[PDB]
């Protein structure tokens, strides 16, 4: 248990490259260098924006160790953690990067079959986090990994402001609940549909509860027939337990993904690159040998 998050001396690795920042703090490319060998291995750091007394790192590191614990293909784990001042933690370096850049830098060349499986993938993460009683509180496609473009991760999950993503309940009582984390995900599928799109764009978001309770939610994706659409609205229901389960999420896109063009309208979607086996065997041999 304890044994799965390694505590880092400082001496041991180093920051190298700014990869880039959010609200908790700044992630880095980095290098560990194991003790008695002459080998760099790359590694992700974020280091916290607000140093911390030993006090709270008793509560950072309580969990870190829950954080450490995880263990399915579609949701990151933590590797290691350093307390200095500020606190570095350490977790697999994805050299693809977060999704959304990923959608916003191939806007063009994203074929349906890829856009499904990652819906069922972020799926299929949130219901093993809801199964191991942990609540996201923060997804978005910022907070989802491309370790292949055809393996997404879910990241920087926790237990107990980006109020674009958050359910109602959420922005007005500091609610959060699996379902909740249902309303996230349906902006997710949203930011993906729309290639990376930024939600409720030019809206202020001291105005996005009011909007809310007034009907209005995010437009369908140009590409989206009415079905998927259909799920996107449901999961922003504002009655949190009309909103669907993860479980349900799963099946319904893993329908949609075995025939994708019947749900996604997708110009050049004929021509655009489908997942080959050698494509993946390739992929998974050099950046992903793990289970899946
Ligand atoms: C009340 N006061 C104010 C601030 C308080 C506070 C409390 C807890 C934590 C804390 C603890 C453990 C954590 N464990 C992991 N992570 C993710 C992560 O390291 N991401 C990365 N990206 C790149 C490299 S590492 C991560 C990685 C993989 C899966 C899930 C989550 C965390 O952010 C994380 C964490 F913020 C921070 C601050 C403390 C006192
Ligand atoms: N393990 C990782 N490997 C590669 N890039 C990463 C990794 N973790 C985070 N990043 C990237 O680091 C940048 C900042 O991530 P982070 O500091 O968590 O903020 P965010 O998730 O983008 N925003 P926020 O939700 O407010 O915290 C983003 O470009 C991420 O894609
Ligand atoms: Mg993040």
């Amino acid at each position: 248990n304890q044994a799965l998050l390694r505590i880092l001396k400082e001496t041991e690795f180093k920051k190298i490259k700014v990869l880039g920042s959010g609200a908790f703090g700044t992630v880095y490319k980095g290098l560990w260098i194991p003790e008695g060998e002459k080998v760099k291995i790359p590694v992700a750091i974020k280091e916290l924006r607000e140093a911390t007394s030993p006090k709270a790192n008793k509560e950072i590191l309580d969990e870190a160790y829950v954080m450490a614990s995880v263990d399915n293909p579609h949701v990151c784990r933590l590797l290691g953690i350093c307390l200095t001042s500020t606190v570095q933690l350490i977790m697999q370096l994805m050299p693809f990067g977060c999704l959304l850049d990923y959608v916003r830098e191939h806007k063009d060349n994203i074929g349906s079959q890829y856009l499904l499986n990652w819906c069922v993938q972020i799926a299929k993460g949130m219901n093993y986090l809801e199964d191991r009683r942990l609540v996201h509180r923060d997804l978005a496609a910022r907070n989802v990994l491309v370790k292949t473009p055809q393996h997404v991760k879910i990241t920087d999950f926790g237990l107990a402001v980006p109020i674009k993503w958050m359910a109602l309940e959420s922005i007005l009582h500091r609610i959060y609940t699996h379902q909740s984390d249902v309303w996230s995900y349906g902006v997710t599928v949203w930011e993906l549909m729309t290639f990376g799109s930024k939600p409720y764009d030019g809206i202020p978001a001291s105005e996005i509860s009011s909007i809310l309770e007034k009907g209005e939610r995010l437009p369908q994706p140009p590409i989206c027939t009415i079905d998927v659409y259909m799920i996107m609205r449901k999961c922003w229901m504002i009655d949190a337990d009309s909103r669907p389960k993860f479980r349900e999420l799963i099946i319904e896109f893993s329908k949609m993904a075995r025939d994708p063009q019947r749900y996604l309208v997708i110009q050049g979607d004929e021509r655009m690159h489908l997942p080959s086996p050698t494509d993946s065997n390739f992929y998974r041999a050099l950046m992903d040998e793990e289970d899946m």
